[PDB]
């Protein structure tokens, strides 16, 4: 399941063997899953299990972060 998002209207929507989100960008939000260690994503106040990297592009896109300190850089 990869995160998508749209700059072009500013939605985001997230793939899982059939996407079906809708939301904006504005209204996006990570958080942490203890039960592997890994971040996850918050679309519409749901918690599923995203990539890494997808999860620092969701935050660039303009969600929330509340996993780590907005990164650009190392």
């Amino acid at each position: 399941m990869s995160i998508e998002i749209d700059s072009e209207q500013g939605v985001c929507s997230v793939e899982i063997e059939g996407s079906r989100h809708r939301a904006p960008v504005d209204s996006l939000r990570i958080g942490t899953d203890a039960e592997a260690r890994l971040s996850v994503l918050y679309i519409d106040g749901k918690r599923l299990h995203i990539s890494e990297e997808d999860a620092q592009r969701l935050v660039v896109a303009g969600a929330e972060d509340q996993r780590r300190h907005l990164m650009a850089d190392d």
